């Protein structure tokens, strides 16, 4: 083999200046594109601004595309599609939480995306509450099979877990942790896809990821590279690409 | 006086080549912007793309500012200034209706903007039941009260009556009906903030401009311009501009 997968989270972050030489301190890094993909999602106003700084090798992405007749205020997968954006995140927890995202809304926007030639980083995870109540799997089962059966090209579409108590908080899962629930996201995948489809789709932890933990995650079977936010806003983020290389 | 303004909305719509051949267009029509304020919001991704095509004489804003610790994915006004954004959209119909957007949390976007020194176009706008009711004036003037006081530079915030029943609808309010609103909008104003303040506000009407209706609207005392969507996506947008020269 799978190649490896990481990707930076810029959320409601950044000045024009703190891109410049962030992206500059990224450019300095070598690695081959072709064996690593490595991806940037910048604010929506950022996108061409960091596009532009971001050598070829960076592959660019947007935080989120809509689902209709009354506009949501939301970039379409049909824009993002004409501006030639790579790849779209769905599913992330702000989506979910802050604007009423349901599995069902995650379907379609992983329909829309296919439908107009765009890669999927599609995430999913459970609340504190719901792993000390020994729910984890549950709900990663229902969330996955939501969208999961949809996937043709399994290159294109990308797995990210993400527990809710792991993001922004400083409180990384495990490597084992994570492991255990990535064995069981690749099983659903085997099971509605088929064995060659679950061996080759990337699944990526996300969950404050840092220079210190990327190196045991990434070193665990079924875990193909991260989803990054506070640390990939440091140039030390060169080192946590260095882990999967 | 009154400087008038005219604003075009791009709700979710255009590709590159569809924003080329529009602003070329709107690149055509001479007019003096020390004399008439004509303002494009195009899509968050196309904001770029769009001020690089138009002329200096055509400002630019953004169609929305986030109000945290917790990024919601919205744009922060902190980013729309760093980035030289002149205006911002708040409380359009869109944000109200499909993102629970409150009174209190207009109040706020206020705040942000102009803590951020950006000019904000504050929307607001009664239901057509709410009307039928005969209650229009009264959730006007709840709406208004909800921030008007904020305002410090009466050049910089741009009141926009939208009764929801006109927008995007095709079912314009007739001069007189805008006109009676914008009246008692203006006295709000008057018995808030002064009455220099209020002979000074721009306070403009949208839904379902176009250019057979415009000469009609902008004629009426208090009506000061326009917010366009749906007529300014096409190149005779030039003569509703030309409506208010």
């Amino acid at each position: 083999a799978r190649k490896y997968f990481v990707a930076a989270n810029w959320k409601c972050n950044g000045t024009l200046e703190s891109i410049k030489s962030l992206t500059n301190s990224f450019n300095n890094l070598d690695f081959d594109p072709s064996k690593l993909d490595v991806v940037v999602f910048p604010v929506s106003v950022h996108y061409d601004h960091t596009r532009k700084l971001l050598q070829s090798k960076f592959s660019t992405g947007i935080q989120n595309v809509s689902k209709n007749g009354s506009c949501t205020g939301e970039v379409s997968a049909e824009i993002a599609k004409d501006l030639n954006i790579e790849y779209v995140i769905i599913g992330h927890f702000e989506r979910r939480k802050y604007f009423h995202e349901t599995d069902e809304d995650v379907r379609e926007k992983l329909q829309a995306s296919l439908k107009n030639n765009l890669k999927a980083v599609v995430c999913f995870g459970e609340s504190l509450e719901q792993r000390e109540q020994n729910k984890t799997i549950e709900v990663i089962t229902k969330q996955v099979k939501a969208f999961v059966d949809l996937i043709d090209n399994f290159d294109n579409v990308i797995l990210v877990y993400e527990p809710l108590w792991a993001i922004g908080t400083g409180k990384t899962a495990t490597p084992e942790q994570a492991q255990l629930v990535h064995k069981e996201i690749r099983k659903i995948v085997k099971d509605t896809c088929g064995e060659k489809q679950a061996n080759q789709i990337r699944i990526l932890y996300g969950g404050s990821v840092n220079t210190e933990n990327c190196s045991s995650l990434i070193q665990q079977e079924d875990i193909d590279g991260f989803l990054v936010g506070n640390a990939s806003l440091k140039e030390s983020f060169v080192d946590i690409i260095k882990s999967a290389m």
